[PDB]
């Protein structure tokens, strides 16, 4: 592979020299007769074996000894020396608090489908490496929610949970992310809530959970400590800080009874250190208006509200030329941010989180010699072009630390 | 392997074969994806990509092995020999020119591939004989308003001595002048090539909207110029079904979309002179060419004009003037009885396409990042399908600007 590659703005003319990407250390999925650049995903009860750890934790430690201006010191080796010791006799090995801190900052920073990764380096890290029951679990997660949502003035944190060991006492948070709504499948064909949880609801009705069957109801939490099965927990709900959906011009929009959770918080991702994998690994951070305007709202398969907001604005709905889809969009997507503006609670519009988003590529091409990039993901999903990322060259490629997709653990858990 | 595209939005799965085809290079590799990057001969190279295109010409016309396949595959080997190139055969001109718009992974409109017009222009020896074949391209596909894709073949490259060139990027652009107070009257982009046809000798109104001239090479030669008759030429006026004060904004588009800078390669053949041409998807126009930074940059005027909040981003004013844009030249376009297709229309068919090819043909090779529209992604079809990209041929490729490259 060659040194030096470049990336353009086809906007502003600038150019980029990544030299960064040569310490790409997995897949993309692409080969040189094909990309899977859009795909969005491209092992048993398996584990790291020594020989395959040994190399994987060095070049971590290195890397770390590295950030600190320490590589090569005495204390740099003696780390070295000591993890190499513990691979050997426990055939695994415990990352220190500082370690694990910078591995968890750089699994975001390297994390390349995130646009808001400009404040990679405040992030609250919650070692939660001690837990051993769910209840305990339970406990982490609501500690983690209430510092996060701050009354309203979000926190990005991360909750981390005891790294894998055999495989087969992984710690999981069943839950695709901490607070979302049921949906529930009538006999009729329709559906109540939000249609994508079906299943996870489903689950969890059949776990115990008494179902409210309402259009914004709460899921329980779903945790698994140890391997063990599963158990519930209901969040409390004045730790879950909801914005009711108003627009600034339309009296009749409150009278649509929305409204949507302040925090954003994923769940099911495993995050990788030094080839140790922390299969829960909770984290969270603040939104930008798009991701509930447009994909919760306005995704077919979703809350689907186009149709209903296009009527109530008396647009002409009988051509498509007519942008009666479009027009509805933008009205919905201003009353996101209207609404979770005036409830002061955090939220970024996605022209101000894609300027701050180049000006953060910038500093990494100028201090890191990189930054990967996912475009596919990158780019809002409206209004892309008159944003400045769509206008930008990205390189994708995968470092480590980072986040990783799993299995969904009703696919693989062994029920006891 | 088998490769599965999936729509996230119906569930629906397709599996693609048809990439194990591919052998040109994507750009990718194993741990870096280039996606996203806008730009990633000799006998011996000759004979055998000669010999698969017609392999798979006879093999498109089941009679893969014939007699006249034989012939034809002995036929090019002597000429090769003889001549170190070769000539198309008529059929074998349309079926490489449709296959490689069929081929055109950025395309969003190739539910139309095989109806498209192909004029053979191989016998063109001069830049007045190529203006005479572009103006009746031009009158063709204009077809006065019911536009018709067509595409026009000029020769071949020989020693890369004696090119024919179209160096207009597109048949039709508006020019662009470089104020002294360093604004910029008309079209941005073009302001460069604007400034060469200046140079030649083109007298410039200095307008907003002047179409520009065409600048033809032909055989290497310097390039001409040559102004096409404004009859041939369809413009659209822009204006609003609500906003009355739209017509003030003076604006208006040319009704032909027609790339001209590209290489169409067929065989191992380079045909470096190729104009093509469809019929305009609204967002090229009412999203890249208005409201592009760098190109009309009309926005703001826009926005004033509708009366919006512009302190705060978070008021979407750039959206919601955006919107409006788009919504005008829909209606502009379909109320002058000029073809024009809106963006859930295209990508639908798209989709609709999509499912032909894996039918028919076991994949079809899709750009993501150039398919999804450059507004309101996600609420189009195309946005929730994953798309394989790779590189089939015959296919239209890119060249160097010939300004960058040309001895005078
Ligand atoms: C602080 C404000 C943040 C903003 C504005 C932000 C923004 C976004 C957005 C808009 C997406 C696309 C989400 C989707 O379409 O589902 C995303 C994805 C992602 N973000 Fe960030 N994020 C933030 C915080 C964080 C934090 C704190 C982390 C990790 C420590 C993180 C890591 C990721 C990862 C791994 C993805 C990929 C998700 C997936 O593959 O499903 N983000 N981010
Ligand atoms: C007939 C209706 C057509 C529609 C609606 C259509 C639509 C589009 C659109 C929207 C683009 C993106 C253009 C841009 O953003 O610059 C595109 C690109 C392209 N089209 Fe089509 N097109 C049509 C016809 C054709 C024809 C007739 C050909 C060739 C025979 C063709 C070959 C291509 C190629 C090679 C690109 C890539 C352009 C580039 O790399 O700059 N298209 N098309
Ligand atoms: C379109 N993506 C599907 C995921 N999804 C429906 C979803 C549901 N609920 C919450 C999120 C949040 C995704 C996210 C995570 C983080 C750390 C920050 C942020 N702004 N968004 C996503
Ligand atoms: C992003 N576009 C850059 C090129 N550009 C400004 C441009 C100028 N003039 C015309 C086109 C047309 C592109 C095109 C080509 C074809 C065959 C069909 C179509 N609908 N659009 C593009
Ligand atoms: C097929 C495609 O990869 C898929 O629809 C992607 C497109 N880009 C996205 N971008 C973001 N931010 N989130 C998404 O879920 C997706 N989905
Ligand atoms: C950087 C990026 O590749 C570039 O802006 C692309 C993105 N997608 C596009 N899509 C289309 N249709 N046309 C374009 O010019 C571009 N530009
Ligand atoms: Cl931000
Ligand atoms: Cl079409
Ligand atoms: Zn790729």
């Amino acid at each position: 592979c060659p040194r030096f590659l470049k990336v353009k703005n086809w906007e502003t003319e600038v150019v980029l020299t990544d030299t960064l990407h040569l310490k790409s250390t997995l897949e993309t999925g692409c080969t040189e007769y094909i990309c899977m650049g859009s795909i969005m995903h491209p092992r048993p009860e398996d584990v790291a074996t020594k020989d395959q750890l040994f190399p994987l934790a060095k070049e971590f430690i290195d890397q770390y000894y590295s950030s600190i201006k320490r590589f090569g010191s005495k204390a740099h080796m003696e780390r070295l020396e000591e993890v190499n010791k513990e691979i050997d006799t426990t055939s695994t090995y415990q990352l220190k608090d500082t370690e694990l801190i910078y591995g968890a900052k750089h699994a975001w920073r390297n994390a390349s489908r995130c646009v808001g990764r400009i404040q990679w380096s405040k992030l609250q890290v919650f070692d939660a490496r001690d837990c051993t029951t769910a209840h305990g679990m339970f406990n982490y997660i609501c500690n983690h929610v209430k510092y996060a949502t701050n009354k309203g003035n979000l926190r990005s944190a991360i909750t981390i949970f005891p790294q894998r060991t055999d495989g087969k006492h992984d710690f999981r948070v069943w839950n695709s992310q901490l607070i979302r709504y049921a949906g529930y499948k009538q006999p009729d064909g329709s559906t109540l809530g939000d249609p994508a949880n079906v299943q996870f609801t489903e689950i969890c009705i059949q776990q115990g959970w008494k179902p409210p069957r309402g259009r914004f109801d709460v899921l329980p939490l779903l945790l698994q400590a140890n391997g063990n099965d599963p158990e519930l927990f209901q969040i409390p709900p004045e730790l879950v800080l909801e914005v009711p959906i108003r627009h600034p011009k339309f009296e009749w929009f409150k009278d649509l009874g929305l409204k949507w959770y302040g925090l954003p918080a994923v769940s099911n991702m495993l995050l990788e250190i030094g080839g140790l994998e922390f299969s829960a690994c909770p984290f969270s951070g603040w939104y930008m208006g798009t991701e509930i305007g447009v994909r919760d709202y306005c995704d077919n398969s979703r809350y689907n509200i186009l149709e209903e907001v296009a009527k109530k604005m008396n647009l002409d709905m009988r051509k498509t030329s007519s942008l009666w889809k479009d027009q509805a969009l933008v009205e919905i997507n201003i009353a996101v941010l209207y609404s979770f503006q005036s409830d002061k609670v955090t939220i970024v519009d996605h022209h101000s989180a894609t300027e701050s988003f180049i000006k953060h590529m910038e500093n990494e091409y100028r201090c890191r010699g990189g930054c990967p990039a996912d475009w596919v993901w990158i780019v809002p999903p409206m209004s892309g072009s008159i944003t400045p990322v769509f206008h930008q060259e990205m390189l994708n490629y995968r470092l480590t630390p980072s986040f990783e997709y799993q299995p969904d653990p009703w696919n693989t858990h062994v029920w006891k």
